[PDB]
DNA sequence: TTTTTTTTT
DNA sequence: TTTTTTTTT
DNA sequence: TTTTTTTTT
DNA sequence: TTTTTTTTT
DNA sequence: TTTTTTTTT
DNA sequence: TTTTTTTTT
DNA sequence: TTTTTTTTT
DNA sequence: TTTTTTTTT
DNA sequence: TTTTTTTTT
């Protein structure tokens, strides 16, 4: 069954939803397990129209990688980072669309930007979600993102008992 | 059933692979249970042969204990360690094959290099795989081994329900 | 009757003006006046067309408001901020058109780079002017944005006489 | 005769090239010669496209000029400079096609980043390589590019003999 | 035959024009090569009339010696200098004319201020032309002129084969 | 025609021998000309046996490319580098022998240790040689590295006249 | 044919001469070339005898090899050295000519004093010429000794065409 | 003898 | 047009 | 008893 | 395949 | 008397 | 042309 | 909908 | 394909 | 006139 625990931040702008993807595992012949498609940690921005209402219609999507998680829970007050994507990689259609996350930490160091550009040059169009994320915000992440670490990776199957 | 969910990082001239190894237990006619066998987090390099594509035949591995885990996790960025591991230790062949594994950080502090040296007087063979380890990959290693570690000595067994 | 006394700067690639755009008031019934359409320190950019000879045609325009004035005023030599308006907000064709404003001081320290860019997903085109601003220039906007602050927020109107 | 001997730099994402592009000179009447068209290093840019393969039918080119080069052979460890580049200046479709240049030390100090980004209005296009650049790299790039520093400005003209 | 390939640098009130001038040489009737009249960086100062625009009618020249180059390519961010020159050294109307050049830093570090006093006696005219120089357009002149320092003084005769 | 100009240092316990190995350049069917085989610095070392004599027999080679040379020329006082190298890489017979340089500065400052490691697993044989270098001796080879490093690009191909 | 190209600095109590010398090579049977004899950068010392004139039967020769070229250059403001000579090396007549040059900062860091001290137990005699260098005339040298110092190597010869 | 490879003209 | 001069081969 | 609300599957 | 060993229930 | 010029309404 | 909205007199 | 790929059991 | 332009001999 | 020597092709 499917599970819907979004850790969700709402502001100005844009909302911002993180919730964990699991691995794909592939029962062997042997008997054993094998993990198959990687799981990530899932990020979700959509636009805020009118008062305080989103356009959940509007939204794009992120996937966090095992390292991008370790390389985000790892991160000072004072660093930044920024990922590159290509949703079509290695497929017929790619270097069509290109995304970019990136955090930096704001002036105050009361958080961070988490920022979301996404550029479709089939659709012809431009998006970009930025959300202001405070010391308290992150640090749900941070914990929730290293608890989710291991199991995204497939190791909570190693368990005794 | 086995598990195989491999924190692997590929890079220039050597891959390197790492996966938890849980302990083994032994049932007492008392009723209760006593760890026999101590778990690992296993580590497995091996060349690269060609372009982007590596010789799994030529893998050697190096088995971290608890206490080489917690020294890892431990790091600081300037931190670095070296392990020695006699394969076949108080065995009737040991002294024959030396193995070592050294965490350095690099000049930038972007990250490491981990190696595993080789030398076996048996064969009369040298081998050194090196790989470079940014912080983000690092950053999956220390959480994903500080999740292991209570797993590989058996205290996941200590559980309420 | 209108008023126009831009403080413009030209440079190499784009050219910079700034002039406030006062409160619009609205005569209550009571007797009193209140305040109705806000104020702002209009910008508007413009590209360099030939040598020193710019296209009016190809302006785009930015309306600071009263905070965000209050920002630009307070920045450090060290500081840096931008701004994001969409100017169709809470409107029909909203999410179309997303204009932002940057403030980065310059490594030297001799003044800022103040780009506008515009992106238009209806039009299909991405415009961006950036204009170089010297200590001096800035000195003038600074205390210019300052004198015309409480004007644009119709504090002038609170007078004795 | 022409002369191909690029340095290049392969990546991830994108490939780096580097050659100098020489000054081409008149023939004066009077006897002398006159410098015509000025030198730049030329950079090329282009996308890999599946497993270490690159897709040369979709580069970008950005011309370095003497200043441009004089800039970055000056860089700090610690500095970031950014070129913007239209390659229909003073001409007919200006403003159109913009390309802009950015190198940005990166977090551990282990080099830079070298992004060229390509925004077309014509084709309705939005383009851009990012190339990371060791301290090793770079350095070659530098001694290089002071190298020909006063080739592609013609003063290689000025010789004893 | 001569060879014509200035950096110069074009700035508001007037350009700075930068080339090599050869050393002499004088065949001995031993069969040698004997270094005669020295080489020099000369400079070039002229005035800007109108808009972007310069009178070439109205320049007046600096010639840099082996030293004052060696001077030069030496100063730190920090660093100022200052030349004296009489044209009609040594000769018949000397003290006359009075050439001083002087190269200071701006409060930014953004470069220099680069200006050719020339205050003439017999004439009675006193001219001045200061001209602004970035960081990246000393650069230029400072591995420029290092390149060009060994021609000047002869040392290219110097080589094997 | 070949050229012998070595700069070689001569020590205690080995001998030290560098030259650049100019690149092979193939004459296209166009008529321009194509950087085929790359350049390197070439690297010799070889024992001493004997009092103040060698055995040039026993040398061993490395071969420092673009990069490494232009990590090696940017090392400062404190810095130390580690080179890996297959010889008979991407060949039949891999992985067989294992070259490594490396370069660390001595405790006191006066220099580096220069040394090259030689496994080889056909032969069964593990070589070393360490060679002593002071400042002195040091900046020769990055002074003469830095002119050569343009030549083993074939970026002295590119030339006015 | 020979080239007279002196960097010449004329002092108090002397003059300071300095000019490279070629290596000498024999062209092998092989049909390559091998460098034979040693280039130097030649000094020259000698007294001023009454005003501003200079006994040039009294000079003194000091020839700096490859190494001491590498160590001069590379010297900081506050560095200092010394070079100890026999003209008369391994040869019959040795010990009895000794040549020492030194190179110490003065004071104010206004330069160097360069002095070349002779002493002949042959002739009972003992030189002594010291010559003040300013900051701008020892980056003269700095950077002419530098241009110069692969062709004293014959590294000049390793040439692409 | 030499760490290779990626993309053109 | 250009700050010169000092000492050789 | 508990600060709520915003958007899906 | 894996550095082991020490002491219980 | 005053360093000017660039683009509108 | 311009990022809006919230609460009075 | 999601940046992929490399090597086993 | 390439950001241009300004001033000579 | 010049600090030399070490090992090849």
């Amino acid at each position: 069954g499917r599970v819907f625990a979004p850790y969700s931040v709402f502001k100005g702008k844009a909302a911002l939803s993180a919730e964990p993807r699991l691995p794909t595992f592939n029962r062997l012949d042997s008997g054993g397990v094998k993990l198959n498609r990687r799981g990530v940690i899932m990020l979700t921005f959509w636009p805020s129209v009118g008062e305080r209402k989103y356009d959940w219609e509007k939204r794009q999507l992120f996937a966090l990688s095992a390292t991008e998680v370790g390389s985000l829970i790892s991160m000072g007050t004072r660093d930044s980072s920024e990922f590159f994507h290509d949703p079509s990689m290695l497929s017929s259609n790619a270097g069509q669309v290109r995304k970019s996350l990136s955090i930096k930490p704001n002036a105050d160091g009361s958080g961070y930007f988490i920022s979301l550009s996404v550029v479709n040059n089939n659709l012809k169009t431009n998006d970009r979600f930025t959300v202001p994320v405070t010391t308290a915000e992150f640090a749900v992440m941070r914990t929730a993102f290293s608890f989710a670490l291991p199991h995204i990776m497939g190791w909570d199957r190693f368990t005794n008992r």
